[PDB]
Protein backbone atom coordinates (compact mmCIF):
# COMPACT_ATOMS: atom_id res chain seq x y z
CA UNK A 1 0.00 0.00 0.00
CA UNK A 2 3.01 2.16 -0.33
CA UNK A 3 2.56 4.37 -2.85
CA UNK A 4 5.77 6.47 -2.77
CA UNK A 5 7.72 3.99 -1.40
CA UNK A 6 8.12 1.46 -3.50
CA UNK A 7 10.44 -0.94 -1.26
CA UNK A 8 7.04 -1.86 0.55
CA UNK A 9 5.54 -3.15 -2.97
CA UNK A 10 9.27 -4.45 -3.17
CA UNK A 11 8.61 -7.50 -0.65
CA UNK A 12 5.63 -8.90 -2.79
CA UNK A 13 6.07 -11.78 -4.79
CA UNK A 14 3.91 -10.40 -7.48
CA UNK A 15 6.80 -7.63 -7.67
CA UNK A 16 9.77 -10.60 -7.54
CA UNK A 17 8.17 -11.40 -10.99
CA UNK A 18 8.89 -8.59 -12.45
CA UNK A 19 12.09 -7.82 -11.20
CA UNK A 20 13.43 -11.24 -11.86
CA UNK A 21 12.52 -10.95 -15.88
CA UNK A 22 13.74 -7.23 -15.52
CA UNK A 23 17.15 -8.18 -14.80
CA UNK A 24 17.22 -10.57 -18.20
CA UNK A 25 15.00 -8.15 -19.81
CA UNK A 26 14.47 -4.36 -19.28
CA UNK A 27 12.23 -4.08 -22.75
CA UNK A 28 9.58 -5.74 -21.08
CA UNK A 29 8.72 -3.17 -18.73
CA UNK A 30 5.74 -2.15 -20.30
CA UNK A 31 4.65 -5.55 -20.64
CA UNK A 32 5.04 -6.66 -17.35
CA UNK A 33 3.40 -3.53 -16.45
CA UNK A 34 0.31 -5.06 -18.09
CA UNK A 35 0.13 -7.92 -15.26
CA UNK A 36 -0.09 -5.37 -12.62
CA UNK A 37 -2.86 -3.73 -14.62
CA UNK A 38 -4.67 -7.05 -15.04
CA UNK A 39 -4.85 -8.22 -11.41
CA UNK A 40 -4.33 -4.83 -9.87
CA UNK A 41 -5.64 -2.01 -12.15
CA UNK A 42 -5.54 0.75 -9.18
CA UNK A 43 -2.05 -0.40 -7.98
CA UNK A 44 -0.67 0.32 -11.85
CA UNK A 45 -2.19 3.77 -11.74
CA UNK A 46 -0.12 4.46 -8.65
CA UNK A 47 2.71 2.54 -10.38
CA UNK A 48 2.36 4.39 -13.67
CA UNK A 49 3.05 7.68 -11.46
CA UNK A 50 5.89 6.08 -9.74
CA UNK A 51 7.44 4.32 -12.77
CA UNK A 52 10.73 5.45 -12.23
CA UNK A 53 11.91 4.09 -8.60
CA UNK A 54 9.72 1.07 -10.17
CA UNK A 55 12.20 0.91 -13.30
CA UNK A 56 14.92 1.94 -10.80
CA UNK A 57 14.99 -0.89 -8.49
CA UNK A 58 13.57 -3.51 -11.06
CA UNK A 59 16.50 -3.11 -12.46
CA UNK A 60 18.93 -4.09 -9.34
CA UNK A 61 19.88 -7.91 -8.66
CA UNK A 62 17.52 -9.81 -6.73
CA UNK A 63 17.92 -13.03 -4.13
CA UNK A 64 15.43 -15.31 -5.73
CA UNK A 65 16.32 -15.53 -9.42
CA UNK A 66 13.03 -17.04 -10.49
CA UNK A 67 12.50 -20.91 -11.08
CA UNK A 68 9.85 -19.71 -14.01
CA UNK A 69 13.20 -18.03 -15.14
CA UNK A 70 11.34 -15.56 -17.90
CA UNK A 71 14.74 -14.42 -19.89
CA UNK A 72 14.98 -17.23 -22.38
AG1 LIG B 1 11.30 9.16 -4.06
Amino acid sequence: SGGHPLEFLRNQPQFQQMRQIIQQNPSLLPALLQQIGRENPQLLQQISQHQEHFIQMLNEPVQEAGGQGGGG
